[PDB]
């Protein structure tokens, strides 16, 4: 139901071994650790959830972007990326968080299927 | 010293109007309120803050992309946009944080100088 | 060795039937046709050309985002996005070129893997 | 009535010194030199074009992406950055094309206004 994808602007690459840690807002509008994973060898970050524990809620998507760039040996600006997003039930859905990272800039993007 | 650009990739506009939240990382590790406004009709918000309030520190730009999207009647994919960096930390820097928004994308990108 | 992704940024999805033309630059610095196709419903082009055919060279990737904007009743700003690279042999390599399209906007990377 | 404004993600400032030529597709579906110029220290090129000579047509707007980044040392992915659109067929319009570069990315957005 979740998949995460990083891609790096600089090297034209997919993000390796970045860390990536998902949250679920809970009733009392703290960040609640759900899921978390290193981008494979093709940026990817696959199992984080299933359909039964993935309900409908505010999520946060948040990704090491500094702890990249210095592995890389380049300064970074930011302290890293986040994504905040509600998962809505309307039919059967898979969602891609996609990010493109430079060192000052990110986009990110919402690939929603069924 | 910190100025917010955002513009509308769907209208090819500024986007007016954008609520804008900047929050300071405590020593608690919480995020304490720093400084808030709205964009103009030229998508951009001045007047933040000071140079002698602007201090070294943990600071993250919540763009309210969802109130806006909503004004215009559109259902976004995004809560918010957040943008969280270490500023002033080799001295006073100027900082734009620019924004180009889609329903279910955006872009950002920070802009440093030193006056 | 080239793959096209193309993702729409308003829908969150991959941009579907989209045409895509590839152009490789002649002696005479005109643009000679070289390999096109329609995006997949993964918003994907495989199959373009073969490790043979794709020399090293200057290469233009158009995309036909107005008509893709307009099949969805959107008014566009942009007649074609155009990416224009040089294919250089330095060891294996795989060129995944990807663009995120806004009616106003579109943003492109190069992914390039051995 | 036509501005560029170029920014580095790399350095996080203006893209300075950035060759841009534009050209107006002809009669004969060829491009016609149209303007040229170099950003300045701000990232932005200003003065192309008047109201009277930016006329309605086809514009190609190239950012010469790659003598930018190999005049800093950087072995850069694409030729250039190409910005391709109609201009001013529903009256004069003001259009700031806006590219924000990377060594194997670009992203451009439109900004146009009705004077
Ligand atoms: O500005 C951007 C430009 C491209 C992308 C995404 C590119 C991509 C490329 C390959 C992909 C394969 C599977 C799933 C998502 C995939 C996404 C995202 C951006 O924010
Ligand atoms: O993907 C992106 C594409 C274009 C922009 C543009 C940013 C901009 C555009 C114009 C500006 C004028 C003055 C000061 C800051 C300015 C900043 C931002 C993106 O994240």
């Amino acid at each position: 139901p979740l998949m995460v994808k990083v891609l790096d602007a600089v090297r034209g690459s997919p993000a390796i071994n970045v860390a990536v840690h998902v949250f679920r807002k809970a009733a009392d509008d703290t960040w609640e650790p759900f899921a978390s994973g290193k981008t494979s060898e093709s940026g990817e970050l696959h199992g984080l959830t299933t359909e039964e524990e993935f309900v409908e809620g505010i999520y946060k998507v948040e990704i090491d972007t500094k702890s990249y760039w210095k592995a890389l040996g380049i300064s970074p600006f930011h302290e890293h990326a986040e994504v905040v997003f509600t998962a809505n039930d309307s039919g059967p859905r898979r969602y891609t968080i996609a990010a493109l990272l430079s060192p000052y800039s990110y986009s990110t993007t919402a690939v929603v299927t069924n």
